[PDB]
DNA sequence: AGGACCC
DNA sequence: TAGGGTCCT
DNA sequence: AGGACCC
DNA sequence: TAGGGTCCT
């Protein structure tokens, strides 16, 4: 119960794929998917012309006039397709973990060992890789770890083939020995490809990063703090004092990210299962009067109500969120959670009023249904 | 799936019982159990002479010179006996809920209906009560609810008989139609007795309370707020405006306690199962220098380590708590939680140092092990 | 993390 | 006010 | 409730 | 910086 074979699956310009399947006349034309004043993602044709993900509509059109834009504010179809992807991967090995709507981790460890046991002592000398080998590293067929990771790259290919045959979707996969590594190496060959990481090339991968923010687990905030201390490269963090970090991010944040800086990550692939929340949201820049915008609240509800129904499980808690108009404190959301009366769990009319009392205890609005059962 | 038969079991001067069993020469002498400068509880002989629970050692001895005191700082034996009680009740009906070390709720609803189905149409006219009937109310053998509650009082008696035969312990029980009511009515006949509440006497029970703090669910804080608004009696709260309360405690706190004021409570009996935490603690009045008292921290650890072991399940998180020396802000604890490295989950020497870094990020000290699996 | 509630 | 312990925001 | 992290 | 979503303190 030590070495693992993990796969990280990450789809190509996800929203844009879904749009392109829904409207075929959009293929081979450069496409962006817009959400308010943001081109949240664009297809590969668009990326060729300079359009970057998360670019404002102004810079996307003055970097590419030639640019088709569809609105992706309503995540319904992306959500449905997201679950069809995860369910398919569930069929290969039941323990699948989602990250966002288009990334899935799967622990292939038991499956690999089952395929290996099936192989007589002979054809195993013919075990080949499927896809790229990170850093063009050589394979050693006598190395049991190389063998498992190559069998791991074959499961990956089959997964990708299925995703395409069954759902029409393309994507990348990366096979490695932990979650961190698999995710980092799934991006090396970007458009519709897969890469596998042999142990000997772990340090090469980790050091190919240019900023420690590029490590999954280190975000906007810990990154800024790491800098204030002179830690900029992955090596800086590697070599930085445990005690000084221990004592400035907390032993938790610190002993963990330091492991990450070496490529070490023991966190298991967890079964995501059904969602732990359903929320809808809406932006508008200081468009909220201050109760001419309960109407906004009835919209979000109409939608959600229907959704949360579909699943079967009912939420036992409601939440409203907000934010207010100023000089780039951006960071600031507020909420009031409240339990959902046992009576209404089986419609609109009373819901509205709960959220409203909740409003009163209190740039943009949203409603979460959590604690599902 | 509507009406329920719930039992609330509450032992007599619990700590003192356990002590009296351990040292027989202490029976029939007035006994208190001391924790620092507090007589946390005393036997019935002591209560006859004016000793009240939670009375300071000074007032207990100048209200009763004649007074034997043993130290109850170490809860080990009370804890063991607490679980033997719950386990025994588990044998009657698996869903048992604990409250504190000496109170247990059990939903007798399925058991009652099973006993009733066994009875031919005939002996059911001979169904009698076991114990007191709250308010001396009359029984109506044709009332299906009276019948179920009386069968409920018989299960209660059997429980009490078992607790006594099997563990040597005495206690009270109350049978009612919800948790609130069962708990309220278990105390009416105080020393080693049981009481059953018929529906017709619900309002009588609820109105026999003198302060709304006496309602389970309303504590020191909500009580003080309820007063600031003129709400003193259970009737005041009954009749108080939903909107004005709704808006001053929150819809959650408010719509719930208002139900409680009528005797209405739908909360189900939940299976407590194994504990969700193990902690040890220690007081000392500004006895902590400010690192001459890491030694205090190694004590608590020696103990806990052993405990948390016994169960099997290992904690995945540690926590330290503190409080500081002043003018009756009493209320104020601080803590730093931290995850427990996967390595040490299988000893002392590194633990100490985690808690210590945790100390540094930071009248009395304590250590919790939570998140067990 | 801290609040509120219970024994 | 001891020494615990639980669930919520 | 709010923080931090991720897509 | 959209519109979501997860786990921790
Ligand atoms: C990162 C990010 C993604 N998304 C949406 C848009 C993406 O289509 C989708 C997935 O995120 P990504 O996988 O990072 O983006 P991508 O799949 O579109 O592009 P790539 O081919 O390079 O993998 O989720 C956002 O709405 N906001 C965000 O901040
Ligand atoms: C309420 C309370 C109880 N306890 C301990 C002492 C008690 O023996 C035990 C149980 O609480 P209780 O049941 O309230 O007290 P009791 O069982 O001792 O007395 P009674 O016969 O009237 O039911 O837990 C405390 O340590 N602190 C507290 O604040
Ligand atoms: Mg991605
Ligand atoms: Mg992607
Ligand atoms: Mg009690
Ligand atoms: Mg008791």
């Amino acid at each position: 119960a030590s070495s693992r074979v993990i796969v990280h699956v990450d789809l190509d310009c996800f929203y844009a794929q879904v749009e392109m399947i829904s409207n075929p006349e959009l293929k081979d034309k450069p496409l962006g998917v817009q959400q308010k004043y943001l081109v949240v993602t664009c297809n590969y044709e668009a990326r060729k012309l300079g359009v970057k993900k998360l670019m404002n509509v102004r810079d996307a059109k003055e970097k590419c006039p030639q640019l088709v834009l569809v609105n992706g504010e309503d995540l319904t179809r992306y959500r449905e397709m997201s679950y069809k992807v995860t369910e398919l991967l569930e069929e290969f090995s039941p323990v699948v973990e989602r990250l966002g709507f288009d990334e899935n981790f799967v622990d292939l460890t038991e499956m690999v060992e089952k395929r290996l046991q099936q192989l007589q002592s002979d054809e195993l000398s013919a075990v080949t890789v499927s896809g790229h080998v990170y850093n063009n590293q050589s394979i050693n067929l006598l190395d049991v770890l190389h063998i498992r990771l190559l069998v791991g790259s074959q499961i990956a290919a089959e997964m990708r083939e299925a995703m395409y045959n069954q759902l029409g979707l393309t994507g990348c996969a990366g096979v490695a020995s932990n979650k961190l590594l698999a995710k980092l190496v799934s991006g090396v060959f970007k458009p519709n490809q897969q890469t596998v990481l042999l142990p000997e090339s772990c340090q090469h991968l980790i050091h190919s990063l240019n900023h420690i923010k590029e490590i999954p687990g280190i975000g906007y905030k810990t990154a800024k703090c790491l800098e204030a201390l002179g830690i900029n490269s992955v090596r800086d963090l590697q070599t930085f004092s445990p005690k000084i970090l221990e004592k400035e991010l907390g032993i938790s944040v610190a002993q963990r990210i330091q492991k990450l800086s070496f490529g070490e990550d023991n966190s298991p692939v967890i079964l995501s299962g059904p969602p732990q929340s359903f929320s809808e949201e809406d932006s508008f820049k200081k468009c909220s009067s201050e109760v001419e915008a309960k109407n906004k609240i009835e919209e979000l509800l109409a939608s959600l109500l229907n959704r949360v129904c579909q699943d079967g499980r009912k939420p036992h808690t409601v939440r409203l969120i907000i934010r207010r108009y100023s000089s780039e404190k951006h960071y600031g959301r507020e909420s009031r959670q409240c339990p959902i009366p046992s009576h209404v769990i089986q419609v609109m009319t009373p819901m509205v009023d709960i959220l409203m009392k909740l409003f009163r205890n209190m740039t943009l609005l949203s409603v979460c249904f959590c604690n599902l059962k």
